[PDB]
């Protein structure tokens, strides 16, 4: 059972297709849109429905050049680690045994381990946070979260900040494992993100059900000859 299986009918809905047409228009209107069109759905590409172990919800994609590439909180290789990710790495360094500060902010290897890095809004106008928040992306990601709720068992949801917490209100807290904390951005991280211990807690839950825990130290694609 795949994303396409469960999302094919949602993807033929006017709200969804129209969201995409608005983006495609915007990309030609004089404005740059992030991430590139081929990257918008990368969270789905790297972590199939049946591979989802951890869901980390973000809200908006990074809105600067070279930053967003379709995975919540991640940036491309060579790009500076943005403040929300830095605070994530800090909590990790203080909680996960052996973890040290990565020299990059690329989280693809989290996704390849089953960490679904899903923003509720999947595109953004350059430099303008929340600029596409009233297209239909929230309806689409509402549906995505609902399907995960329904079609999977024992997934851990990490819900950072009020927006994500509301988004995840529908999730079965008996069938899945839901953890809440304030958002890791500088504005709220010292008001409960630090100390939330979500990364260890996720791993323990996974372990207690026979699943491999997540290696949260992210790794860059390697060099070849
Ligand atoms: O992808 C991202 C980046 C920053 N903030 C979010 O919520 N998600």
């Amino acid at each position: 059972l795949t994303w396409h299986d469960v999302l094919a009918e949602e993807k033929q809905q006017p709200h969804f297709l129209n969201t995409l047409q608005t983006v495609a228009s915007e990309r030609q209107s004089g404005v740059t849109i992030y991430p590139p069109q081929k990257d918008v759905f990368n969270a789905f590409r790297f972590t199939e429905l049946g591979d989802v172990k951890v869901v980390i919800l973000g809200q908006d994609p990074y809105h600067g050049p070279g930053q967003a590439h379709g995975l919540a909180f991640s940036v491309r290789p060579g790009i500076a680690i943005p403040p929300s990710l830095l605070n994530m790495y800090k909590e990790l360094e203080n909680t996960i045994p052996g973890f040290t500060r990565p020299n990059h902010g690329y989280l693809e290897s989290w996704a390849r381990q089953g960490v679904l890095l899903l923003n509720t809004v999947l595109t953004v106008r350059a430099g303008q946070a929340h600029s596409h928040a009233s297209l239909g992306w929230e309806t689409f990601t509402d549906k995505v979260i609902s399907l995960i709720n329904q079609h999977r068992e024992g997934v851990v949801f990490l819900l950072w900040g009020s927006h994500a917490q509301k988004k995840g209100a529908i999730i079965d807290k008996q069938r899945h494992h839901v953890l809440k904390a304030p958002h890791p951005s500088p504005l709220s991280a010292h008001r409960g993100f630090f100390g939330c211990n979500h990364f260890v807690l996720a791993n323990q839950w996974l372990e207690q059900h026979g699943e491999t825990p997540i290696d949260w130290m992210p790794v860059l694609p390697a060099e070849s000859e």
